[PDB]
């Protein structure tokens, strides 16, 4: 099929850069301001290994350890991008919680999860190492990657990887 349609949900603690990361991939530029997100939805094309896709990304509202995981993100989503900020020990802690909640609701289903460490560029304020994010991602059997909403290439690879992990379970 010339074109496949896959829906992606982007979850994580507030201000980690879910929007920026998404904007970078879709529009191509790095938005420098900060407007908390209620929920934006972009539909962009992207080819992964010759297969073109009609990617529908759901850039969700930041969540914290207490917030309840929304049910519409619980069904009919082909892949999840769980992102956190390497400049925040808090985003990392919260992501572990959101991951568990996600798995609960999704029931016993083979849904592809991918962990992303954002703000790779903010060297001076990095508080989490690469190896720590990796370990976690390995505890989940999820593809791990670090990225920078300013480094467009790293933003494209995040969404490219989720597709890659998607097709894997399908097959
Ligand atoms: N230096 C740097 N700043 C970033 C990066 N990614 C995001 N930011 C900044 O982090 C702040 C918040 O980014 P957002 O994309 O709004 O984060 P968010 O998770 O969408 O925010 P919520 O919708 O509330 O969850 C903004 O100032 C972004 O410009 C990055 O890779 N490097
Ligand atoms: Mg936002």
């Amino acid at each position: 099929p010339q074109s496949k349609s896959r829906k992606i949900a982007i979850l994580g603690y507030r201000s980690v850069g879910k929007s920026s990361l998404t904007i970078q991939f879709v529009e191509g530029q790095f938005v420098d301001s900060y407007d908390p997100t209620i929920e934006n939805t972009f539909t962009k094309l992207i080819t992964v290994n010759g297969q073109e896709y009609h990617l529908q990304l759901v850039d969700t509202a930041g969540q914290d350890e207490y917030s309840i995981f929304p049910q519409t993100y619980s069904i009919d989503i082909n892949g999840y991008i769980l992102v956190y900020s390497v400049t925040s020990i808090k985003s990392f802690e919260v992501i572990k919680v959101i991951h568990g909640k996600l798995l609960d609701m999704v029931g016993k289903v083979q849904i592809p999860i991918m962990l992303v460490g954002n703000k790779k560029d903010l060297h001076m304020e990095r508080v989490i190492s690469y190896e720590e994010g990796k370990a976690l991602a390995e505890s989940w059997n999820a593809a791990f990657l670090e990225s920078s909403a300013k480094e467009n290439q790293t933003a494209v690879d995040v969404f490219r990887r989720i597709i890659l992990e998607a097709e894997k379970l399908e097959h």
